[PDB]
């Protein structure tokens, strides 16, 4: 049972919208919002929306094994031994966050201080003595970019895989030389920072001129979660608000998805005239280059909606009825829906590019969609006894406790996959876990679990006191 | 009584180490160490300190006064005018951490994500309608450097003060015309920008050129906490671990401050030998050039410690008795005494510059010296009533309501003075609050109070759950 | 006659190595090698060479046209007004070296000093009064590239033409306004900026994604001049020093073309076994990166010659026989070859980035090919009375005479084209002649007139004298 | 006899303003202005001035040996060894224009593309074999500004000796060892580097915090050539156009060496009431900041002339009568004198930082003063015969010739000093004079030379011809 399982169970359900029957619903875990800074849902005028793993949920495995094996062919077709298409896309193993070294061609998991959590070296887990060599302090500066890539988006699930079966591949094949900077192959010196780039560019390659978007447009049944309750929450968001669109991809794919995610013979309820996906927009923008978008941007432009293709020139008109437009910046949309920042909750998954920018640089409201959560709640309702055993032996310590705490921090992460946990190594909270919390006003598996709660919820969260104040 | 007020009485006061007086006096507010993150003494080998303001606690407001007056003769020397004289600087105006915004001539004190919590121009404090005019949405982009300048240290309470003296000072003077940006003089025109940047450059040149050292080394009684536990504490950091000294200030500055912090009839203890300061130090660094300092640094000089004066050339030799150094990086530090950065605890109260950057850069353990906690301590516990009574309103709340839980905010803000609390307005905290919480691991007044604690005490914060987890 | 027409005609002559049948050959301006700074050929030891326009010179003017054409279908494509399909390349309108000022939209042709000499918008020459208006001074700063792109390549004479027809186009269409820095088009605008821009990025586009290759290949006698002579003058080279090649273009591109070039019955005379074009090279570097390449360039790669796939990995071995670099440096070449700067000749047409690029940052040795000189020098010598004339007239002057001097000067000027001579406008030098004065110290029509100088000739000029020398 | 020698001893003779005396005059070499481009006079409008080295001349050799004096005692000041103080300054050294390589300690002449004329370790001058180990081309890529430096100004001179003696003085003084970048002094390495900085510093440091301007102020005919002509020619400018100052000096300098410089008990000529130096100007500009005035600059400020501090804030009014400017740009001087680039003829000393920038920067007319040229002359005409004899054998060669060659282009350069002649070594040109051909239009020994001509003379030079037109 993956995330994109339970997301697509609860899709398959139609909306009781009595006012009891949601009181209940959002009781559950699994269709909660939940809080990180309380949010009026009253003051919000607008409501925004990336797509990608926001409106269009790509299913698990199957997207990322795609995405893994059109890059293994792309890698490949450049040069590469042909080993690599014995690889196969393997779920277990990565979880999203991991930084990429590219010195020393490992992958780690980090908390918010740069400090390790886990250490591996193609398949080899490295464990706490043995990772001092290359980190003396168990410590990376992850501000030091030219060294540290962090996979933090689920585009990047297929080549955190990807980078390990590499390392692993070229590390033990006889042709190639270990060294601590990469490979030996003769005259020929592969480091595993030229490695990485490789396989970035690879993976841009899929999605920007490779098959990626035609394989997954020609099977959307395969490849993209489908929920009617998404057209009745979007109706009932337009009631009290505007609503908009601001995606970085291009207009034609995202016509063929948004086409899709509203393909019902009917509109917001059953029983009510289909409407096209673009009636539920008041503006509608690709291309739109975030992060930089919520800087400077780019030219605003219009596209031509029937060739797909932009207008020549700089559009210089104002919001009318079915104008779409590309590029631009974040002050645009304010400017041309008449709003101030706080007035706008903006709906993605991408926790830096789009709900930490929207955050910082211009006080967006924020909801963060976070696929995963869907199956990881159910990992921590389950074993919930396991952390709560932690959380006793962290206890009674403030000898053989610290192996007991090491063994169950072990088993506790080993159910969530080979890397552990999104939001945690055991008791300490990962960097990612970090951002959600600072960044993302409100979280949840979903953006449609919104539709359970009553047009204006007040979210609440704690105040916070510092420890002088406690 | 200001807070160097409540720090000198408390170093009057001669230390009681049997071990029961220590645990009684250490749950005392006033002389505890606060906990953000757990923190195992018992792995601190070296103990790092900064002076100004960690060391040598200058007396508020006579120091403050002092940089005032000078920064003020500096500006008339240049060609302000003399009106300027007739200003005295006023301690109950400044809280530290405020913005200036250099466009509109105010200054603003914002939460962590840039929301106004007040603004004042000149001593004119704007209510909330009145912001929206210049502050649509009641936010600054703080990351605008050309525009905003965050008055965060110590050293910075002066200009804050000053530049309201001015705002109010060209406002109110018939020979001026106020603009929006700045003030009209016939044919010239001064931005609150370059207005700014001569207060800005007027308070370097006092400390860098002009006589606020020379003023400040003639009267240390007046200017300069002085407390018989110092060398005491720091004899006791030297039994278990290394102690050195990294510091922006020059060779001879440092020498005459510390020669005055050290002057006793005694050593460590009464009874003992006096030693110099320099003996309490394994290392001792001047000119560091921080936070330059947490990266590349400069080269690493040697001082000649007779004349005061730099050596010609990079220093090449190892660590040795009575070496000091001048320029060099964090690394210089753990390279020379064999440390790795969680091996040491820096010790200061530059929360940018110092705490923020070896913890981010070097993951260096922190202990962030607060002074004015030492007085904002007796001001949390003496009005309680009031924070208590805003809390059961917010709660009541989650009308007539929200004007009571404004006149409560306003009320219990000027407790602390006309810019309220460092830490918060009502139930807001500043951005302030939340970096010492992001990145001092430990904090308090003084660092004097770790001599409070024993020598492997485990300092303890609880686990963080994300709102998912709870 | 295209100045192409006399290369090739001159190809197709056999080389009568008799030593006085060269002597009197070189002569003849057309077979001249032209001296700028002294070079004694005795002192060179390698020769390098790029490709395109050096090696492979594209016949004019088909190559403009068919890059002209596939330009224009590319901008079509994207959707430019089908009316641009009427253009039709006119190798009359376009010299080399104009700059295109992006602000107003016009084409310049300038001196060294950046002052105007010709001005065009669209396809209206604006006489000296009328520049003014945009140009106060007569003058432009050419190192404002943001504002100013200099149209400095063979490559760029399609792009000339293209830009004076579009400004001509949007100007007399009736759809469109004609504004101060671009055209209206209801609410699209469309700057001579962004307009540039698209033209810029299809020429791009064209060369590297489109199909310029494919058709240039698929007729290489309509499209390449091919000379028996070539391979007679690199044996000549390789009996007396090493040869080598450092080409931006890609192997299979350069393959091709390269085995064009000796496609003849015969090795270097008739008679002789046939080598490949390989053979002739002690080392071949493709994929270049200049001017990069003359600084820190990129890693040296190595190509796989059955595939044209680059190995994968930084190439560390030494040069061997049959191998194929990519990438590297300008001291790649150096240290492979043994070779110091000013032991190498280096013959390309770029004038800025091969020939200034490697002479200022090496210390190389310069041969610029000029193709468009094989016909300006007919031109000159046919017109050499007007020439005198206007050399009278200035003579005389140092009223009428002015007059006289503008009309002799556009009459000269127009026996080269509508933008006049690569060279010069009248008695004005352009930015052009000055660069190849300054950083060729050689110059030809064409490196092969290098075969009519003996092994060691010492080519000469005249020491310069400053004027109080004189 | 110095250069100042020559120059004062043509100031101390009364100016005879009949039109055939001035006709005689100037043909002499020494009274000539020289042509690199036909400048006609009378199309210029307004004449612009720099005050250092070229309205006030520095007398030689003492203005350089003070300038010498006060930055060796700087750098003992700082702690450099006493020594220091037995060096005294010799003008035969220096030659203006010479390249300090900072990573080897030499001074270098060299010619335009970088290639090595002369290289001097200290006081050993480099044969052409040994200078191959540390340029193994014989060249300099100059552009690597970290690396080189170029003393291009008079004020450079002092330092061009001083870094001489201070490599000479480690090297031979045997508590150092000599290394290839540097000294050892045990514990302590000085690079050459980081030498070369002190120097640098200490040189500002004179200028700017220590007694230059003082010792040169209080003896103003020891060290300021002064001539009753200097008056004449500015009114004579005044008549026919404006006249502007544009000096980086402070306006109280520029006022004390401006008094003096017109301190005669006249006017204009002999008979005529004194009038200040202030009245000569239409514009006064202090505080430049050239080069950086030439584009963007700094905002314009107002001088008080009585005080002689800004007045606070930026300048906003028009031109008036009495207005002494600070900052600015080249742009605020054309738009309040009216004035388009080529009106201007900007007359100054800094080939680079002056004339090449304004030159390239804003297209102005440009006369070089080039206060060597004063005794230049007389060395060049009076051994023009080596120098016959150098072209002789040049041609002669065009074998013991070549040994001849070396000999006798010594003996030539050492007529000029150890570094040679400022604008030659033997028959190769320097970078400076490539520079003076390239970038003034005019240039002599004092801009005096221009009251010779007549009001509207044509100063004439040859139309350049490409060899192929030749
Ligand atoms: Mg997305
Ligand atoms: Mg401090
Ligand atoms: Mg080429
Ligand atoms: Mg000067």
């Amino acid at each position: 049972t993956s995330w994109s399982d339970r997301l697509q169970n609860a899709a398959d359900m139609p909306a009781n919208m009595d006012k009891h029957a949601l009181e209940k619903y959002r009781r559950e875990a699994y269709h909660r919002v939940f809080v990180n800074r309380s949010l009026a849902m009253e003051k919000i005028k607008c409501f925004g929306f990336d797509m990608d793993y926001t409106l269009a949920v790509y299913k698990s495995p199957e997207y990322e094994s795609l995405g893994f094996e059109l890059t293994v062919e792309r890698l490949v077709s450049i040069g590469y031994p042909q080993e690599l298409l014995s690889f196969a896309y393997d779920s277990t193993f990565p979880t999203r966050g991991l930084v990429f070294d590219t010195l020393y061609g490992n992958l780690l998991k980090v908390d918010a201080y740069g400090n390790l959590l886990v250490c591996a070296h193609g398949f080899n887990f490295i464990r706490g003595p043995e990772t001092r060599e290359q980190y003396p302090n168990k410590f990376i500066q992850r501000d030091d970019t030219e060294r540290f890539y962090i996979l933090n988006t689920l585009f990047n699930l297929p080549e955190t895989y990807l980078l390990a079966c590499l390392v692993d591949f070229f590390t033990n094949c006889p042709r190639y030389t270990s060294c601590e900077t990469g490979f030996k192959d003769g005259d020929l010196f592969m480091s595993y920072r030229s490695m990485f780039q490789d396989v970035r560019d690879a993976v841009d390659w899929v999605h920007y001129k490779g098959s990626l978007k035609e394989k997954t447009v020609e099977n959307l049944e395969k490849y993209v979660v489908k929920d009617g309750k998404l057209p009745l929450l979007l109706s009932r968001m337009k009631e009290v608000g505007k609503v908009f669109l601001a995606t970085n991809s291009d207009y034609k794919y995202t016509d063929k998805i948004m086409t899709y995610l509203f393909d019902f013979p009917h509109g917001p309820k059953p029983g009510s005239s289909h409407r096209p996906w673009q009636s539920y927009f008041d503006l509608i923008l690709v291309d739109a280059r975030k992060p930089l978008f919520f800087g400077e941007g780019t030219v605003l432009r219009q596209v031509d909606t029937k060739t797909g293709k932009l207008k020549i020139g700089t559009y210089t008109g104002p919001l009318q009825h079915g104008i779409v437009y590309s590029g631009g910046s974040s002050d645009t949309i304010c400017d041309l829906l008449g709003a101030k920042g706080k007035d706008i909750l903006y709906i993605g998954d991408h926790i830096f590019g789009d709900i930490l920018k929207s955050k910082k640089r211009q006080g967006w409201r924020t909801f963060l969609v976070i696929p995963e959560l869907a199956q990881e709640l159910h990992v921590w309702t389950d074993k919930s006894s396991l952390f709560e055993e932690l959380q006793s032996l962290d206890i009674f310590l403030a000898s053989s406790i610290q192996r007991r705490i090491k063994k169950v921090t072990h088993d506790m992460d080993m159910c969530y996959g080979m890397m552990g946990s999104l939001f945690r190594s055991g008791s300490r909270q990962t960097l990612f876990a970090s951002q959600v919390m600072r960044y993302a006003d409100l979280y949840a598996a979903s953006f449609i679990n919104l539709l359970y709660y009553p047009f204006s919820y007040l979210f609440r969260a704690a105040h916070v006191l510092m420890p002088h104040e406690s």
